[PDB]
């Protein structure tokens, strides 16, 4: 995240992990 939240786009994958394919 430096202007463009590329780290915030990386956390979208973390939300999808904890939703569907949560281990």
């Amino acid at each position: 995240f430096e202007d463009l939240p590329n780290f915030g786009h990386i956390q979208v994958k973390v939300f999808n992990h904890g939703e569907h394919i949560h281990h």
